[PDB]
């Protein structure tokens, strides 16, 4: 079989046969049917996250204690904010190079109840110290997760230095273990992989059903805006800091294939994990940063949806008309970057960043005005989703090849 | 200690020493006293229901990967099809034999509110696959757990095949940690099933006191329908199956004594996992087989709960005074199987299995006059349990045997 | 670092600290500024209570099954239960040595909502075996997690002494990555000590700016009861016990240093296990003993605990003028220790024991008067709390020295 060219294959193929099944009417045919094959690759996928993020990091955190990782995780953070900074910025100016909202129309009538707001900062932070590793293992909770699996990781090597050789003995068997399981879910990330190219067809199928006959009229606007802006992120951002730094960019994306792939059609940034771990482990980073940087990056590094805040913001101010303060657009640069801090680990994130970045220019998801204009941008949010989730990966696997040759 | 033979010592006792105080008056003193004891040998086996499966299967699937237990579960599946088309259909058999509702009574008022609909086939069997297995076993969810133990029990046999000696030293000291595990469970049941006479002593010391001196009346019947039922399940269909495999059907049943007697008072089939799982390894069977066929049928193989069914709808209908349909009793058969694949994990799914094979037949539980009727079965529902599990858990057993002959 | 004395020259400095901060009116500006750090350091220890607990008890469990664990246990709790009757019965005795409530005002009606009733006996009592042993763990549980550990660990050893060689080599692989574990958490309690003066430093900022500027008046001869009782608790009972025993009073408290000042601090029995484990350890007691003795410890032995009830039924009964039976206060006593039993695992229990030892008396938290009373005790609570943790975990390691010494 073809394999990894048997995506492409199913991704072209089933684009088109959901579109068409689109405007042909039978979206809720396609929801009913073709869909389950779609979701059965995201459920396969998100099953070894959370063993694949604990096992690869304990054997991991065998890898020169504060000297790498205190410096690795200080690059990736300063890395991550930067560009988060670039990713908004560049869909600002998208937005003013397009103009997505041109019409001054929108009934008003039906719409959103507000999502929570993000807990006290500080009751963020405090977090990311669980109070039972457990716990935070047996539910989700990958930042938790990262600070146990490096902590039990620092503490593993500084028992296999020990002068008696009974406690290097039974530390050396749990890490053994440990590498077992994590050797072990990179062989079925190949397994779960080879299902792709079914489930590759039956996402998109759907996705271009249900949305893809609706992309149509100001909404085109806003979906070519947002496209370009990924694109420009991808090109502007993405590979002129991959040469800077000497890691071919060609050579890059070559290797990132798989996990760009996933992304694009999971649209889930922490679901990929396994296949964008495995494309940096195929890659030939050391699981001392990539271990680390990943998951972390896949909690705090959004990139695509820093773009996209940019252009629904601004969508929203022309959809009612503000003036969007001529000079002060850069609090809308500001409160994006500092929301995927203050979200963190608080679920449902991506509802609640937009939530207090619209807030922040002022325009609040409560005004009536604002929430049927936002209301019509949800018409069309998945297949917005696909490319903002794309460039989610792509910046976690950059900011990773940065800090692997830095370090 | 006699042992073994203790346990029956007090079955024989206890359900005396039961109706006993049953006829007595005494049936909540039981409840307040007696019944812990038996409810601790319960605890205390549902205690290893977790690890032991998870442990003996990932060890387990140290094994030809598809040609054994793709094989082994396609045919376990079709065997357990065809057992539970069987069983309700002997039990249709038995209602029309005898006659459970000869008295068309029943006072109208007071009754059920009937069972949560099972959910969407597309979301139980895309259910199968967990998403964070660690949860899985945090909660319950046999299903979920078998096939993560499958996938990581595949993942981990791959690895050791491996070129690389640091790889295959650590896949080996994973599998045998696991192992460890499993063994340790065994050696736990050899201790909890020393409990087990006082267990079993002090549950039909109850199930006889709170209900046994209730069995009198036309409720006789129904219980004398079920337990000829039963008793011919296991002579027409598992002694028939059993010799036409070549496999000695009482030196099998002196194998299964253990497993038979604690489903018969616990009534808890993935309850009596560890039991039936130690007489598997016990009746000598291979880890590749009995590990995923008995946990698979302790959530799918309920021949005495279909049986149970057969007769239950009959008794409905004949309290009401339905005609049965001269001839369409098959619709009652084929929606009792097809109510075990579409229930598989999701909880309480005995009431839910009853609510959807009595609204098949045109006998809605929201009818006053269908659950007056059925309120009345309740009445005496775990004397029917104690039989119905007991013939639940055999079928487990009969299958697996039939299976490790054929493959 | 002077370290170990660097958290006495926090807390010297912290208690004045907050105490200037507290009557100078910053209580709130402590909250919301210094308490984190406190906070940081009882998470990060919390942390480790759970693997540090199942982890040094399987390997714990490495010790003659019976005579040791069955006989260990039955003395530790008739030490446990001995040194319960003894605090409360110090604390009448220091109650009526002061008078506390001297003054019967107090204003009516601003109360308690009267705390849950404690589980009936036998659901407690059961629910020491657990149902899912990763249930427990997942998610707090440390008296069915002792009962796991304990299974685990008795069959991990008759694992061990298999005649068969597969058996024993994976009994023995399981083992020491358990032992892994439970010395990486000991290596990581290390880490999490280190960070104790800041923790402990912004921990009595916090208790002496919200509650230490309201020590004053009729609440101060409650507080000096409490504490003279607390001390007197020390010196005649465990100094005592101590002596009597053969083990040194004062190389004891050499050694109990380090978990007798976080209990101060967190307030939290189960949170500083960890380094009341550690402690033990490295007092030279063996994982037989204290791995049982005191997660066991955390959960009955609270002699701090019930040295409190006794003066706070006092102050109550004072604030009322209630003439507390000239004689039947030994039924305080009597209910006081029953409570312990009667509360085990029931969480928020500390409440729900003075309920119940309130009720003992005749005054229920339900008259507003008794009520009144109640929450005016409240008012500086955590000021008496940190005396009694204190006292709550030096029984424990007292008991488990004693325990040693005979055993
Ligand atoms: N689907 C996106 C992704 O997974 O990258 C993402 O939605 C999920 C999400 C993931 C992490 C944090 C917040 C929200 C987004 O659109 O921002
Ligand atoms: N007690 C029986 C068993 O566990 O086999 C069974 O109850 C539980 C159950 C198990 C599986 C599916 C439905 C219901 C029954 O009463 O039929
Ligand atoms: N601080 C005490 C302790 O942890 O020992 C304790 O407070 C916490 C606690 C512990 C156990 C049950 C309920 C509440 C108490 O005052 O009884």
């Amino acid at each position: 079989y073809p394999v990894l060219q048997k995506i492409l294959i199913g991704l072209i193929l089933g684009a088109i046969v959901g579109l068409i099944l689109g405007h042909y009417g039978y979206a809720h045919a396609v929801h009913t049917y073709v869909k389950p094959f779609g979701d059965l690759f995201v459920r396969l996928l998100k099953m070894l996250v959370m063993p694949i993020v604990f096992a690869s990091l304990v054997v991991g955190a065998a890898s020169i204690s504060p000297a790498r990782l205190g410096r690795v995780g200080v690059k990736i953070v300063v890395y991550y904010l930067l560009t988060s900074a670039f990713a908004v910025t560049l869909g600002i100016i998208m937005a003013r190079l397009f103009n997505p909202g041109a019409g001054i129309h929108l009934a008003v009538g039906g719409q959103q109840f507000q999502p929570h707001q993000a807990p006290p900062l500080v009751h963020i932070l405090l977090d990311i110290v669980p109070t039972n590793p457990f716990g935070a293992l047996a539910n989700g909770q990958v930042l938790p997760t990262i600070f146990f699996a490096i902590i039990l990781g620092i503490a593993i090597t500084y028992l296999m230095n020990s002068e008696n050789e009974k406690v290097r003995k039974s530390a050396e068997t749990l890490l053994d273990a440990i590498n077992g399981l994590a050797e072990a879910m990179y062989k079925i990330v190949n397994g779960v992989m080879q299902y792709a190219p079914i489930g590759v067809f039956a996402l998109i199928a759907y996705v271009m059903a249900e949305q893809g006959v609706h992309v149509v009229g100001e909404l085109a606007k806003v979906t070519a805006a947002v496209y370009v802006g990924l694109t420009l992120q991808i090109l502007l951002v993405y590979f002129v800091l991959l040469k800077i730094y000497g890691i071919d960019p060609i050579s890059f994306i070559k290797h990132a294939k798989d996990a760009m792939l996933t992304a694009f059609v999971t649209r889930s940034s922490s679901g990929t994990l396994p296949v964008t771990m495995r494309v940096a482990k195929e890659m030939g980073i050391s699981e001392g940063i990539y271990s680390f940087t990943l998951p972390l990056g896949a909690t705090i590094n959004m990139d695509g949806t820093a773009l996209y805040q940019g252009v629904c913001t601004f969508f929203i101010a022309n959809a009612l008309g503000s003036h969007l303060t001529v000079g002060q657009q850069l609090t809308i640069v500001l409160t994006a970057v500092l929301a995927s801090i203050g979200t963190a680990g608080v679920p449902g994130a991506g509802a609640i960043m937009l939530a207090m970045v619209l807030h922040s220019v002022g325009l609040p998801l409560t005004d009536p005005n604002v929430a049927a204009a936002y209301a019509m941008i949800l018409g069309i949010d998945a297949i917005l989703d696909m490319g903002r989730t794309m460039v989610n990966v792509t910046g976690d696997l950059t900011g990773t090849a940065i800090v692997a040759k830095t370090e």
